[PDB]
């Protein structure tokens, strides 16, 4: 007597949506074309989960959520590093490992009635007034579902299938921005004032704001920090023609990382950093009329890294949707319709504060404390 749902994509948002719909009693099947990540056979290593992200997770799986979330490191504020290495504490997010979080969600799903189908690529959907026929490559295969949830990322195959059934406003924009993953190792000895082998304070998000480029650092449980450099494709491509050019760039702009980061390794991470396509995506509506499908996460609204908070937004997507389904007593057609109306309102504002955040933190940086004169 239960309805079936296909959830396309077992990233962070797909796993959470599957937990939520299995909890609510739907017959959930969760698809991904990738292999089970938990086998020996990630856009970042540790990520920040916000209070709102945590609450979404809590609303959906209260039991698991504390087990899922207790290696996470609470951040009390941001620490701003200037060109002279001065650090300013600005008191207020929690640091958590991406792979660990994704795997824990998969583990919780295994305790559920959810069917996990890895190595299944959605290629086509036939939409009807009854069940939706999902075509997979696994070897073509079809399966029928009462409805479909697209959690399949910025390039959503689901979204493209939906566009055939509904008139969807849609935009994609490839941003100039690139990011490079850097690493700050644990210290040799335990540091009492920090509560671990941390080179710098682990209870702050560290930010080295510069003019249209930036370094950040976020603590990992083992004392290390996940660090990320952000800059334009042109700036980075201009730098990495020369190892010496990269090295001197880092020393000049981030002098207080020289002692805590392997600069020779950092240079190599710059030079050999892989091809990236950061794309921003928006669309309207998020649903196929009659409750037949809905888009959550990056599939609905891929946004700019750091200035936007995509995982947190996607987690909030799921919480909002479940509350609407409950408000409508399981009427998916009316719930999905209200979801697209109210979420789009939210997301224009979210995109609004993201750009404003870009403006104050990275565009408007000309002070002598933050911009070098040479
Ligand atoms: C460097 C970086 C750091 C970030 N850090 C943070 C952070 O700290 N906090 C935060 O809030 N956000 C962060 N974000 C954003 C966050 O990573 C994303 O918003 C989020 O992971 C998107 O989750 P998702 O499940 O919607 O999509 P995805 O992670 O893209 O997963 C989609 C899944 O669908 C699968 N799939 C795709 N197509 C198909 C198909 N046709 N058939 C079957 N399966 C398919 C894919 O294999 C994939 O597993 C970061 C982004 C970047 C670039
Ligand atoms: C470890 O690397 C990452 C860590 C965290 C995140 S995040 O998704 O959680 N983004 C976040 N931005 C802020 C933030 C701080 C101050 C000013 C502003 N502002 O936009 O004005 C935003 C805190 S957390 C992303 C990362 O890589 C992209």
């Amino acid at each position: 007597m239960s309805e079936s749902v296909a959830i396309i994509g077992a990233g962070l948002v797909g796993c959470l949506a599957a937990l939520a719909f299995s909890k609510e009693g739907y017959n959930v099947t969760l698809y991904d074309f990738r292999q089970d990540p938990r086998l020996d056979t990630l856009k970042s290593i540790n990520l920040a989960i916000s209070a709102r992200g945590i609450d979404a997770l809590k609303s959906i799986d209260p039991d698991a959520c504390e087990h899922i979330l207790q290696d996470m490191i609470p951040m009390k504020g941001r620490m701003i590093h200037d060109l002279k290495g001065r650090q300013e504490s600005q008191l207020y997010i929690n640091s958590i490992n991406r792979s660990v979080l994704n795997n824990s969600l998969l583990d919780e799903l295994e305790k559920s009635t959810t069917e996990l189908k890895f190595g299944h690529k959605l290629v086509k959907i036939e939409w009807t007034d009854d069940k939706q026929i999902c075509h997979f490559a696994i070897t073509p295969h079809t399966e029928k579902y009462d409805f479909v949830i697209g959690c399949d990322g910025a390039y959503s195959a689901t979204r493209s299938q939906m566009q055939r059934k509904v008139e969807m406003d849609f935009s994609q924009e490839y941003m100039n921005l690139r990011y490079i993953e850097l690493y700050i190792p644990p210290t040799e000895e335990f540091k009492p004032n920090y509560g671990g082998n941390f080179a710098i304070a682990p209870d702050h998000l560290h930010i080295w704001p510069r003019h249209k480029f930036m370094l950040i650092a976020l603590a990992n449980s083992d004392g290390s920090f996940t660090s990320t450099f952000f800059g334009s494709k042109d700036q980075i491509s201009d730098l990495i023609t020369s190892k010496s050019r990269v090295r001197e760039f880092l020393i000049e702009n981030f002098p207080d990382i020289i002692n805590i980061m392997d600069l020779d390794d950092a240079v190599k991470r710059f030079i050999t950093y892989p091809k990236e396509s950061l794309v921003c995506v928006n669309c309207k509506p998020y649903d196929v009329p009659g409750g037949k499908a809905i888009l959550l996460g990056d599939a609905a609204h891929a946004m700019v890294p750091f200035y936007g908070q995509g995982m947190n937004c996607g987690f909030e997507d799921v919480r909002i949707l479940m509350a609407l389904l409950k408000k409508h007593s399981g009427d998916r057609s009316r719930a999905f319709t209200e979801y697209t109306q109210t979420r789009h309102k939210d997301l224009v504002s979210i995109t609004e504060l993201a750009k404003r955040n870009y403006k104050e933190m990275s565009h408007d940086v000309t002070s002598k404390r933050f911009l070098l004169r040479k």
